[PDB]
């Protein structure tokens, strides 16, 4: 019986909304657990300093960084005690992005962009504790363990029961606490990070460890829309969703989720809410184990940059190897595939972006495509968009055809991928055009 | 240079047909190997004999058997000497068909299957040196090796290099030949059939075998039309057409050619002739490598009786295995899968009707199904058929969603599989509203 909260870049991003967001946390004494994502754009300067950037720009960056720290710090009451600490935090950034500077890795990548929650959820409690409030800073590193893969580590569920009833679970029952999401520590101590908008997938995870009644994700937007407000102006709320149909709607675009989040929610059962933190009266939208009447379409979701990697056989093994062997390469090399089409002996893969923490995460090795380039002809499209509609009973389902490609008559629809789930239809089209489909389909389709 | 040329059942029915399929080879003196399969309706009554059948019906059909033979035997100007082998085959099928009413098994159904093809081919040569025709006949079975899975036995290519010029190449300079297609021998010497529709197969595999200028596959349809004339009236004949569009009509339910024809043509480029044996002057299509200005759309094909298998994981591997083994269990039991489509962990598999001699042929064994069962859930529809639209370049094209799907509306697709190859886009819908599809596509689309 603990409800875990979430907030975002946007909810604390400065002093203001770090206490629209500290008020939210005590509409409700069953929030325990705060997990806390860094303030707005200091991920995107920690991962541009990561990547080793001259004197100039990287001083810039240190200084963009140190602004929106102090804009908080000299806002507090005792600011002196955290001040300390932010120069150290600060202090070590810099020495790390001068390091960065001459050489780069995804771990020296994990360690130094770690240092944008860790700042955060310092000034929070801060924050928490200027209205006499019993709140404690707690390193989520010390029970989130994780694989080595930096850049978007794996955590390791069993680890993370024992760790968190062990050193988290007594603080929980002192007071309140204050973490942060993104983070982790792998065998070794170093640290690690769960992959951008991983601060979601923290939420779930410590959730699903703690058996919580319920996570609270707060973000900038009210609820989940039937696709990005961005992109659909008239995109209508959706009060209530079940799991795998959202699951499916993130990890087909639906940023507001990261795409892992939802595991342990349905591992666990544990229902979460995702809400606006600048209009919590706005109501947000619940996601929970199975609803009432679910539409037949609930949303649309759009995936960027989109790479197909089309398989033709150089014709030397027989189908069943050739492609029981073809998905042997991608299982050492660790190429996860969500939509997949095949011809005969032609199968497109379509590939989606690393989601990695660290930019320089490059697909397609060189190592790879000459193990595949000789065992059969390969393609590389790229520069293409995932459109994904998300409902039930699709398949054995009316008129799902002509609903959906009737608008489209005036686009290249390069891939279409459907019968595998009763819940999806995916397709991709040219990157450009992507938005305008988007609209085209919501429109005779939800408005 | 020599022309192959192929007819089918109806064109060897009776007599009468005989006649006018022995006038077609002596209306080009380049042909100097003649392929036949059996007398239409043989091969059924022979494979219902394969199947064990009780004395009454039993003698119902070897009587039907007989009765065939003989209206062709009857009007031969020297019916003594075949009559004697013709009673032996028949009384062979006869002790045959007593045999498979105890025992069955795909091996004696070959054997006794077989017989079909040995009776025409050599009423065929009687039927041409009653004209003064130096035709010898010639038994395949000392040239076609194959492996020895019965039923739909697959060609030794190098042997048949070898073979074909120590024994059928003498035979072809001296003069005519006749022999048999669909049937081949083993390594121990067990007679084996390449599946139903293989004679065409056989046309095209002696083709590359002899270095032929050419195969002509003489049918009951002048030419390869957009779509079985038998499901849409309007149908158009397409006077020439390529390789690889073609092969893939085949492959989806181009019925008049089997899917396996086209292979030794395009390893050799030996263009095919497909028309009318019943009437020669209404012209017919011809197969090459390319053509002039290709359409976008060339016509639909039909797949009966198709099987959905869906399988959705039971979570204990990681994709990247789960698929890499999925793909390595169909490796073993050796199924052969021309669509999938899939959605993360749950892939769908269109799996056609095999196409074997042997009626009992059953795709899906136990031993199979437990083996997956356990890996990962599995799910099974049938009654399902596949529609396909072949063309060219229809992936880096527009409208195809539109115009495909524009007419479909009343009906349910279930599965969509397309983008792995620029020449087609196939679809399943439940088999009742099958032809009717066929029906609505080709009118928006070819009249
Ligand atoms: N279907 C959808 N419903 C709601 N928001 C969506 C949807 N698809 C995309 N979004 C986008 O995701 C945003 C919230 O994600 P994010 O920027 O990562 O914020 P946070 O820091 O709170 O995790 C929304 O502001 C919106 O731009
Ligand atoms: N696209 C198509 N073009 C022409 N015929 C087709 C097509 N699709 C199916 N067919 C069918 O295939 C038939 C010829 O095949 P088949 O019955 O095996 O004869 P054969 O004994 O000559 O091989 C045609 O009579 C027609 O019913
Ligand atoms: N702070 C990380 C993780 C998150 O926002 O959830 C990022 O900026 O992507
Ligand atoms: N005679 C076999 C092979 C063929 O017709 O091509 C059958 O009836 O199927
Ligand atoms: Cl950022
Ligand atoms: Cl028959
Ligand atoms: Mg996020
Ligand atoms: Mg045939």
């Amino acid at each position: 019986e603990i409800v875990v909260s979430k907030f975002g870049g946007t909810s604390v991003a400065d002093f203001d909304a770090m206490n629209r967001s500290a008020d939210i946390v005590l509409s409700d004494a069953n929030v325990r657990l705060v997990v806390l994502s860094a303030s707005a754009g200091i991920t995107n300067l920690l991962v541009a300093l990561a990547e080793g950037l001259e004197p100039g720009e990287r001083f810039e960056k240190l200084d963009a960084i140190r602004n929106i720290q102090f804009a908080i710090l000299e806002r507090l009451r005792y600011p002196n005690v955290i001040r300390e600490e932010i120069e150290r935090l600060l202090e070590n950034i810099t020495v790390l992005a001068e390091a960065a500077a001459l050489a780069t890795s995804p771990a020296l990548t994990d360690e130094l962009v770690s240092h944008g929650e860790l700042m955060s959820t310092l000034l929070f409690v801060e924050i928490l504790r200027e209205r006499d409030v019993q709140a404690q800073w707690f390193d989520v590193r010390k029970v989130m363990r994780t694989n080595d893969r930096f850049g978007r580590a794996e955590p390791d569920i069993a680890a993370l029961a024992e760790l968190a009833a062990l050193q988290l679970l007594p603080r929980l029952n002192e007071g309140l606490v204050i973490t942060q999401g993104f983070i982790g520590s792998e065998n070794k101590g170093r640290t690690t990070t769960l992959g951008r908008g991983g601060s979601d997938y923290t939420a779930a995870l410590l959730a699903e460890a703690l058996h919580a009644s319920r996570v609270d994700i707060w973000t900038d937007v009210p609820g989940i829309y039937t696709t990005d407000p961005r992109v659909v102006s008239a995109a209508k709320r959706i009060d209530e969703i079940a799991f795998a149909e959202a699951a499916e709607m993130a990890t087909f675009g639906a940023k507001v989720l990261h795409p892992a989040t939802l595991l342990p929610a349905v591992r666990s059962d544990i229902p979460v809410f995702v809400g606006s933190s600048k209009d919590p009266r706005a109501g947000g939208t619940l996601v929970c184990n199975k609803t009432e009447n679910p539409p037949l379409f609930r949303a649309l979701a759009l995936r960027r940059n989109q790479t197909l990697l089309t398989l033709h056989s150089l014709n030397m093994l027989h189908s069943r190897g050739f492609l029981a062997e073809v998905f042997g390469i991608l299982a050492r090399h660790n190429i996860s595939v969500d939509l997949i089409t095949t011809s005969e002996v032609s199968v497109a893969l379509t590939l989606d972006t690393t989601g990695s923490t660290s930019t320089g995460d490059t697909l397609l090795t060189q190592s790879l495509l000459m193990e595949l380039s000789a065992l059969c002809r390969v393609e590389v499209e790229e520069g293409l968009a995932l459109v994904a509609l998300i409902g039930n009973d699709l398949s054995k389902a009316c008129g799902v055809g002509k609903e959906v490609f009737g608008v489209l008559e005036p686009f290249n629809i390069r891939m279409i991928c459907y019968g595998a789930s009763s819940h999806n239809l995916c397709f991709l089209v040219p990157g450009e055009d992507a938005e305008q489909v988007v609209q085209k389909l919501h429109s005779n389709l939800f408005e």
